[PDB]
């Protein structure tokens, strides 16, 4: 804007005045003290030549000019971004899976599980790698809501448990891939015993339908393995959705469970 | 009584140009929404310029193909997909990592963060100290990175930091995580890995002032929701900058990383 | 004298029966044979008593003192005095110095209370930090195969969260070597208050103690200096053994379908 | 109603006794003090096992931390493999696994000798392998036949890390002990 009025007059204006023009035609100029002293110490120029300048940009004087200089300045910049290519594709890769997310949620589904845990007398969260802490996670959280639950992390304790489940239990298998053996297989085992299965994966079911409910969770933006953002993070985004159905449903006694932490 | 997007380009078909009258042609079949209608897929189906097609928009009435081609598809739109078929928890667990994701953005240090890549892969061994849902962020890190090659051991508890801190050196980095930034065992940890020698970290959410002595402290991000009960999962303000540092710190001799998180594949 | 002299000297005063084992014994390849007493009998078809009294006609107590001076002479391996270092020597004795004390401790009336206790309960949990947080692992891992539903925490957050929901069909199982842990009796006493049953395992008792369903007496460790004690779970994993065999004779035969699940396909 | 002891008791006492007696006859002294300088010498050292013998781990990661050694414990096969990728000529790793059969910690013993590893392993049976780590520990063997009524299979392992334990202590005995009681 300032810089195209400057160019239309520019032919009109000596070749001092000119090289005015160019420096404040830069971006680095901003980062700098523009005050008129510095200005003409800094281009080695009189006061005059820079009123002359000013005036030749439509302005009344320096002062005019450089005050819009500070508003242009401020009224962009505020407008480009200040990230680098990596904050961004960070900020991005997570952004993107708050819309992918939104598009997958069955909000009925989850308000399903929520109450399948409610009804459950034992609940088990199974994952290995990231999708074992994020099992470790929902254990800490429903504990505190009052739930009997377990997290499990490896292959001889999936077999040691299902062993001894029944119709009152609620088994939670986090696979990303959707294909990992050891828990697809661990919830058809817990099916056999009676048990209750919900799958997640980001992957669509091969008739996974064989689960009593299979949530499919959001996928990660970045193509490559090394790049991506937290393997938990797709995983948690349907714990925190279904934390929040399940807290409401008799909420009252919940949070006496949850407060008696800090009750003596 | 609205103008239909179809009889609007036929007011504008003569004055338009013979391309732009190819173009109208082709916008004006029916079975024409059935297609990928973006301004890179309709260039090369037409074999035209993308500033042909704005100024075919143009010629419409349109400031452009974007607006042109939005109401081409809002008049075919065959429900009213704008308005939220969400409910208002869902819509409070969504707010809640949206929210988190502008207070990060307000709060990095891009400087800070590429300061501590550098300052783990200068370590040769580093250590994530946290409890309860920091200590799940502790050993996600820990994942995150030895599979690049770092020497780092992911602890949980009271005892193995102070089992830690006893044989802690110069060469050693710990990074601590207490979201209330007031955990006594994380700090007071953190403050023995100093007397050690090792470099020390803290992520917390809330300005520590008395401690201005740990080589970093990182301000994370508050949670939205008031209420602890009502809160999403306390690791994410932290999953944060652990995501930020390690997209920093792979690009650091990223051969070499690349090679040892590869090698388990081959 | 040699051994074949002296039951060549005896010779004749032999039955013919004893002198045909004489043969036997006179042979020099004869002690490169199983010379038991149960295995020499079997092979000269004769009995025990008749070997005995071949002994006894050679002039000793019985075969077992005849047998072993007939296999000292023929041994030059010092099978007597120890090969091993002093620091090997105390280790084994810390073992087996923990072998005794455990016996000594013994109640045998309260084990079999304690594994009644693990089979009335629906949920059970095992409470213990640093080493003995492993020793409420393998126990977590060992009655699980049982049938038994439990549950091993090694942290402070996990106790209070659990306590909190703990009820009357609880029973929580601490472990504390010291006796004095602050947050395994703290836990403890507010898995009591919610209803639950309480035992606690310990190497010292205190007065505190008392407030618990039972209190068990593990082992205190040989060693003076922590340093140089063998371990930490031993003492435990000696009851822990201990109870987990009274358990499973409660309904052995439900706990053997459920232990045989985990090979079955 | 059941003697001085019950039968219960002296078997659970003699299955202890017997693995006491099995493990004294079996112990290699010059192999022991061998792996407590080996100990010493690495820089960093590992700790596998899976079940009863990821206890082991656990406890041997404890032990030797206290006294100075840098360790790790290990009880996940994926965890196996991020660390056999990083392990050099300066790591030592040590393998449980009491059947001598248990497919993650032969593998990842053999994994860790590809990057020019130390490794030991314990077992209760004799590795037909035996040369292929640097030692090959022998461990007791339980006294009863049948799985379900075992002893604790922690047992075996935690005899010769004693052994271990304590002749590793001796070498530079005064440094470990500050470091032991730095915690106080
Ligand atoms: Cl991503
Ligand atoms: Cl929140
Ligand atoms: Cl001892
Ligand atoms: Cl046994």
């Amino acid at each position: 804007d300032i810089a195209t009025v400057i160019d239309s007059h520019f032919e009109e204006m000596t070749d001092l005045e000119q090289e005015i023009a160019r420096y404040f035609l830069q971006a680095e100029t901003i980062q700098d003290d523009l005050s008129s002293q510095q200005v003409t110490q800094k281009l080695h120029i009189s006061q005059a030549a820079l009123t002359r300048f000013a005036k030749k940009c439509g302005f009344t004087g320096y002062r005019e000019f450089i005050f819009q200089y500070q508003h242009e300045a401020e009224n962009q910049a505020n407008q480009v971004s200040k990230h680098s290519p990596l904050t961004k594709r960070v900020l991005r890769s997570y952004s993107n899976m708050r819309e992918q997310t939104q598009d997958l949620i069955d909000e009925v589904q989850l308000e399903r599980i929520a109450q399948l845990i409610e009804d459950a007398e034992r609940v088990y969260f199974f994952g290995t790698g990231s999708s074992g802490l994020v099992a470790r996670e929902m254990k800490l959280r429903f504990m505190r809501l009052g739930v009997v639950c377990e997290a499990l992390t490896d292959q001889d304790g999936f077999a040691w448990t299902t062993s001894i489940m029944d119709e009152n239990c609620l088994v939670l298998g986090f696979s990303l891939s959707g294909s990992t053996p050891s828990i697809l297989d661990s919830l058809l085992d817990a099916k056999e015993m009676g048990a209750k299965t919900v799958l997640f994966s980001s992957v669509p079911n091969k008739d996974s339908q064989a689960y009593t409910e299979t949530v499919l969770v959001a996928t990660h933006s970045q193509p490559s393995y090394i790049q991506r953002i937290s393997a938990q993070l797709p995983m948690l985004f349907f714990i925190d959705l279904i934390y929040a159905y399940f807290l409401e449903i008799n909420r009252e006694s919940k949070e006496k469970i949850f407060n008696s932490y800090w009750e003596n």
